[PDB]
């Protein structure tokens, strides 16, 4: 062992959340978090991101990638997310990945105008920046600490500034973590039109998670986990159904206990998950190097 | 298309006669709610128990080396037999022909190293398996096997005993009840077994197979707490496994309690046993490949 059994909490406490926001987000989102939890977040996220009809149409009907190749879509998305999370928006390795995502979105926008308003870039990024926070609160665990919240804000405000939308690069971002939460909650309270494309996509997204981590007879358990964590508003909008009240209390407690065990009790990891992944003989699919492009709009 | 009611397994046991239908009751106890993960957990807890006698850890760890050098294959190969026995029971030719193969294996091993397969150890090992889920449940704060499950488990393993070869002959004189099986297991585990390096080496390779299969990379620590929380204090000391972190132990035992509660009491019962489910998959899962068999020499009588 190179490090003390407990060092992550302490190292965050030592850092400045206004300067070291990249490092704090990395410590928050890439050490205790593994491929399973990161997949859980993506699974909860895509149906949130696609509350606008044009988004569920785009993914579910137009490209079909989530429906016909759900596993590849999940792996492809996460290759980018892990890279961003490891290095942050000031780093060229993350920026060149984002440049590729911007190029993808730009071509999609020509196929279907109105799919990429800045509103949705703010929402999606804000969702991700508060995701683990909200998941923890749903499981009865404490929210992110003061420094984690401030860092998460600066991290996502930073990525916002280099994130393309049909309204241009996202210059005017929520002002604080609390402002990100309120944006996400306000957006989720909007009167989105309910559409069959949303149901179809939500189901394909859910099934990817089940197929990866809860195969065969385990499906039912995995379903309770997702339906226990997905917001009531998004479940209704996408016809996902509702958790069994008894199962929900149990699965949330099990998630609570697992996170408690790895955070408070068992030794902290010495390396981030991406680092661990790059030591494996075969590169795990979520940790393959994302495709990159020319950096057009550099971080300021 | 649900074919069965959400809850039918408990009720089916309740309708059965544990003195006649013991094979079916054991099947309902050990092959529906149990999956490959839990079955692997039972194997992992079992081998170091079975090898408390030095000659057993020597045989597996030094002589054949299979559990040390090919742990995953050993686990799969053992469980192919266990699932088959559990699905059909000792009165069934399919299980008998598998056991005949295991008897042949043990017979050749016993010639290589006499004293490795006394009736004592066949009784202990089979009794350990017959009370394994019972003890695991009690360790996790759940109720033990029900009246009929206990009776059936006894008859099941008494039956297998009668066709199980040992160096003292086929095991005719078996513990007389579930309670007697539990006391035999407890008495054996209280014995003053000689502590030997072969035991440490084997116990650690057994543990590592489980970690490698279900708790890879950073998950290992969690997997270790699970095993060390369930393994008996006596066997941990004997095999230098160490002791669980008291905080982690309480957490992992509650998580196991809750998972079993969820699948048993809350979520719909499975419609098919795990072997049945397994035989529907495009590729046969390794635990559920049909075991190697031999000619039935000593047929079940009862
Ligand atoms: C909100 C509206 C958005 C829509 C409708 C959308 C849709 C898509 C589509 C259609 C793809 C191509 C793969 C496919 O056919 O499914 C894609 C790729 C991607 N998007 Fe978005 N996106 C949106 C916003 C965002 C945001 C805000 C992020 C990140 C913060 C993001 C991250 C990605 C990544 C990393 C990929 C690459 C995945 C792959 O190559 O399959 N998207 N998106
Ligand atoms: C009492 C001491 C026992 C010892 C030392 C022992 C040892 C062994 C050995 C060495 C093998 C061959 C595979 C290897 O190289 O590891 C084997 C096979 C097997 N034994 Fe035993 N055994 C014992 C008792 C039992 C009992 C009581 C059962 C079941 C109730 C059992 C079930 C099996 C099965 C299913 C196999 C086949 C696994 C394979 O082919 O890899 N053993 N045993
Ligand atoms: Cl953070
Ligand atoms: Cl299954
Ligand atoms: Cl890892």
């Amino acid at each position: 062992r190179t490090k003390p059994d407990k060092w992550i909490r302490d190292e965050i406490e030592r850092l400045d959340p206004h300067v070291d926001y990249a490092r704090i987000w990395q410590l928050t989102m890439t050490y205790y978090v593994d491929d399973f939890l990161m997949n859980l977040i993506y699974t909860l996220g895509i149906p949130a991101f696609t509350q606008p009809p044009l988004g569920s149409i785009m993914m579910g009907q137009v490209t079909r990638k989530a429906v016909d190749h759900g596993q590849k879509r999940a792996d492809d998305t996460l290759q980018h997310f892990w890279r961003w999370f490891e290095y942050g928006p000031a780093d060229e390795r993350a920026q060149a990945s984002l440049a590729q995502v911007n190029k993808i979105h730009q071509a999609l926008a020509k196929r279907q105008p109105g799919t990429f308003p800045a509103r949705d870039v703010i929402y999606t990024s804000s969702w991700i920046g508060v995701a683990f926070h909200r998941l923890r609160l749903a499981a009865g665990l404490p929210g992110l600490s003061d420094k984690q919240r401030i860092a998460a804000h600066h991290f996502w405000a930073g990525f916002g500034s280099i994130f393309w939308s049909e309204d241009g690069y996202v210059t005017n971002y929520p002002d604080s973590f609390e402002a990100m939460l309120k944006f996400v909650e306000d957006y989720e309270a909007e009167d989105w039109e309910k559409v069959e494309s949303g149901r179809i996509l939500g189901q394909a997204i859910n099934e990817q998670f089940y197929d990866a981590y809860f195969p065969g007879q385990l499906r039912a358990l995995g379903e309770q986990l997702v339906l226990s964590l997905q917001t009531p508003g998004i479940r209704r909008l996408m016809d996902m159904g509702d958790p069994d009240p008894q199962a929900q209390k149990i699965v949330l407690m099990m998630l609570n206990q697992y996170l408690t065990l790895i955070e408070d009790v068992l030794p902290d990891p010495e390396l981030s998950r991406p680092e661990r992944a790059r030591l494996e003989g075969i590169r795990p699919p979520q940790h393959i190097d994302p495709p990159i492009a020319k950096i057009l709009c550099p971080f300021k």
